């Protein structure tokens, strides 16, 4: 078309003006083909207190430092997602009829919406062996990761197995923008007072979605469609993710939630 593919564009621009990692930029890195200053590896335990030697500012004055080596990664690793629920909450802006909706329609569509995105965004960074960290400045590897006393090397692992099954859909930051858009639009969220006028501003970005990825990616075929199965797939991860932290808090006494996140996951799933 064209006024659509104007909203497309609208879109995508407020994908890479608010989210300082895109997939492209985090590509190159993982390929480094333009560099040859890899990131710093972080694969075992003498690793990561060598790179947390980094931040000794933000874990003096946080009381972590002495705690133990999980808690201290998913301490900082809290930080992370508060910032992109901030760059997501603005990347919302940009969806057209959004900033219309009610106050109490639009944090509740970014309530239920932020962490399938963050997951679904998380992929661009990730590959089958680990995770960019730190603006592409680290990769954590996948088996340290795994190798953390439960319940915490449960607690990414999952989002690997999403990730290598999404990024084999070669999608491109084009697409994953209007992705993202129609996830915050979803009009099944609970709580919704204005399910109907929600419902037609998703349809919007679902159509505007549905035609961009046949054009940008015309062989295949039911890409749109495998989308959708993912959305899916992702409500479902998220709220698995929701019980675990639960079950974190339930537990462990010497982890403490962020206060912005602590809104987010009450009385969610
Ligand atoms: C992906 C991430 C960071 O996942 C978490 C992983 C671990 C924790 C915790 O360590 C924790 C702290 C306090 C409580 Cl009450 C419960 C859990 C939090 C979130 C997120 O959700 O952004
Ligand atoms: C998160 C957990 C632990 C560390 N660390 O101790 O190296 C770092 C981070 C992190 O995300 N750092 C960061 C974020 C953004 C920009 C620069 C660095
Ligand atoms: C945790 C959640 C999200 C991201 N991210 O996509 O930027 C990164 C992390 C993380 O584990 N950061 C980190 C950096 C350095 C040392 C430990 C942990
Ligand atoms: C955010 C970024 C970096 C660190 N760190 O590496 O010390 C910590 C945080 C952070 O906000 N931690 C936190 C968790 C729970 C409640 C308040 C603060």
């Amino acid at each position: 078309t064209a006024d659509l593919k104007s909203l497309a564009k609208r879109i995508y621009e407020a994908y890479l003006k608010n989210f300082n990692m895109n997939k492209v930029k985090a590509r190159v890195i993982l390929s480094g083909k333009a560099s040859n200053n890899p990131p710093f590896v972080i694969h075992d335990m003498e690793t990561l207190c060598m790179a947390e030697k980094t931040l000794v500012a933000k874990l003096v004055a946080n009381g972590i430092q002495n705690k133990e080596a999980e808690v201290r990664i998913f301490h900082c690793c809290q930080c992370t997602s508060v910032e992109t629920v901030t760059e997501l909450t603005e990347f919302a802006k940009a969806i057209p009829g959004f900033a219309n909706l009610d106050l109490n329609d639009q944090v509740t569509l970014l309530k239920y919406g932020v962490y399938e995105a963050i997951f679904a965004m998380l992929s661009s960074v990730m590959n089958k062996d680990g995770m960019l960290v730190a603006y592409g400045n680290g990769f954590i590897t996948r088996e340290f990761l795994k190798s953390l006393r439960k319940p915490f090397c449960d607690i990414m692992e999952p989002k690997f197995d999403f990730a290598m099954k999404f990024n084999a859909l070669e999608l491109d930051d084009s697409d994953i923008s209007l992705f993202v858009a129609a996830i915050i639009c979803c009009g099944d969220r609970p709580g919704l007072l204005n399910v109907g006028h929600i419902e037609k501003m998703q349809e919007g970005i679902v159509h505007v979605l549905r035609l961009h990825l046949q054009s940008n990616h015309p062989d295949d075929i039911f890409l749109f469609p495998k989308l959708l199965q993912k959305m899916a797939d992702l409500r479902q991860l998220v709220t698995e993710h929701a019980q675990l932290v639960q079950i974190i808090k339930k537990t462990e006494s010497d982890a403490a939630l962020h206060p912005l996140l602590q809104e987010i996951y009450r009385d969610m799933y």
